[PDB]
C-alpha cells in the first residue's frame, strides 16, 4: 500500500532489463551486475532489490505463469470453450516467445525453483479442467483417479485426461513452431494447430 | 580417409567440452576461448578446428539431428510400427535432455543456422511418414496436397497429417516432462505418453 512502493516500479525496470539480457545472452548468463552497470547503480543496491540471480529468475518465472493464467482466465470469463482457450494460449505464446521458453523451454542450469512455481502452474490448469467438463474408460483415466492431487473438485478423470492432452498437444505445436522446427517445411503450422485442436475437441 | 584425421577425434573432444559448457552455462554463453583454456591450447588453435562459435553450434546441431535419425532408423529397420518409433523417440529424448533442447528448446540467441540443419531434419521425418502409410477428408489434408515439398513419394496427405501429429503430440509430452512441467503433478507422465500414442495410432 505505502509510498516507498515505487520500489515495485524500479523492480519492474530491473525485470525489464533482465528480459533484454535473457533475449540477447540467454538465462544463466543473466547477471545482476550487468543490470546494475546498465542502470548506473551500485552492484549491492541491485541486491537490495533481488538477493541473487535465482530470486530474480524466480520472479520472472512467477510473472510468466501469471500472464499465462490471465490470458486463459479472460477467455473462460468471456464464456469461451476449449477452442477459445486454445486460441488464447496461441497468442500468449506467440506474443512473447522468450516468456514462453522461460517456462516451457530449456531449463536454467543451476537454478532450482521454490515449490510455489508449480503451485502457481495449477492456476492456468484449473481453467482447462473446468472446460473439459463439457468416468470414461481407458487405462490412463484409471491411473488418474488415484493420481489427481493437482485438482477435491469432482470431475471424472477423463476430463483431467482430456485437459492434460489439450496442454501437451498444443504445446507440442507451439514450441515446435517457436523452436524453429517448421521453418523450411512450407506448410501453415497455424492450420496444423487448428487441426490438432479440432481433433481434440470432443473427438 | 588419411592419417591426419585424428583431427576428427580432437574435434570430438572439443565437442565434448562444448556440451559441458552448454550443460553448466547454457548455449550462447558457450565460448571457444573457455574450451581452449580448458584444453591448454592457444585460442587461435581452437579456431583452426571451428572458425567461430556458430560453426561449432552448427556441428552440435547436425550431430543432434543425426542421432535422432539413427534412433528412429534402427526402429523402422527392426520392423517397428509407430508405437516402436514413438518409444525410440522417448528414450533418445530422455537419454540426453541437453541434446533434445539444443534442437527442440530455447533457440540460441544470435545464432542463424545454415539451411542444411532443416535439410537434415527431414531425415528423421521421412521415417515417420513411411510408417503412417499403415486421400482422407479434412481441411488440413487439403492444405497439405499443395504444401508438402518436405517429402515426390506418393503418400496421401492424411499420412503426412498423421506424421506431423505424431511429431507434435509426442514432443508436447517429451518437452513438457523434460522442461520440468509435470513435477509436483504426481501422475506418471510415461502413461500420459502411452495414452497420447495409443490415441494417435489409427484412432
Amino acid at each position: 500500500t505505502p509510498r516507498e512502493r515505487y520500489r515495485t516500479q524500479v523492480r519492474a525496470e530491473i525485470k525489464d532489463h533482465a528480459w533484454e539480457q535473457i533475449a540477447t545472452a540467454g538465462a544463466s548468463a543473466l547477471s545482476l551486475n550487468a543490470i546494475a552497470k546498465r542502470m548506473g547503480m551500485s552492484g549491492p543496491a541491485l541486491y537490495r532489490y533481488f538477493d541473487g540471480r535465482d530470486e530474480l529468475i524466480t520472479e520472472l518465472i512467477r510473472d510468466a505463469y501469471r500472464s499465462q493464467a490471465d490470458s486463459l482466465r479472460a477467455a473462460a470469463a468471456s464464456g469461451a470453450d476449449l477452442a477459445g482457450l486454445a486460441h488464447a494460449l496461441r497468442a500468449w505464446a506467440l506474443d512473447d516467445p522468450q516468456r514462453y521458453f522461460l517456462i516451457f523451454g530449456t531449463p536454467v542450469p543451476g537454478y532450482r525453483a521454490p515449490d510455489d512455481i508449480t503451485e502457481i502452474a495449477a492456476e492456468t490448469m484449473a481453467v482447462i479442467v473446468d472446460a473439459c467438463a463439457a468416468g470414461t474408460d481407458g487405462a490412463f483415466d484409471a491411473h488418474l483417479d488415484t493420481h489427481r492431487q493437482w485438482a477435491d473438485r469432482p470431475a471424472p478423470s477423463s476430463a483431467l485426461h482430456r485437459a492434460l492432452s489439450f496442454w501437451s498437444r498444443l504445446h507440442g505445436v507451439l514450441s515446435l513452431e517457436l523452436a524453429g522446427q517448421f521453418t523450411g517445411m512450407g506448410f501453415d503450422s497455424a492450420l496444423l494447430f487448428e487441426a490438432e485442436l479440432k481433433d481434440l475437441l470432443g473427438p
